[PDB]
């Protein structure tokens, strides 16, 4: 953009679409864990194998 | 194109192609003058009418 043509239009893309696409990569972060957390809960509704003494 | 965007690649249209309108039309100038020219010069071949004494 500092090669003063590509009219601002076309970078603006760029940022709002970078952090768009960081972002949307941050929410599949969140998932992962409530989905390690979720599976782990989801073993430990599975302590119930011998009841234990 | 003082309004951050409108990539230059469109404000060099306008320049050269104003430019180019202007000289175009400076063209047919020269050409009114040829035309203004070569017709006086086609009456002044047309002075031959009485053969003046």
């Amino acid at each position: 953009y500092g090669q003063k043509a590509t009219s601002l239009d076309t970078l603006n893309t760029a940022k709002a679409t970078l952090n768009n696409a960081k972002a949307e990569m941050d929410v599949v972060q969140e998932n992962i864990k409530q989905a390690e957390i979720e599976v782990n809960t989801a073993e430990t509704n599975l302590g119930y194998t011998k009841i234990t003494s």
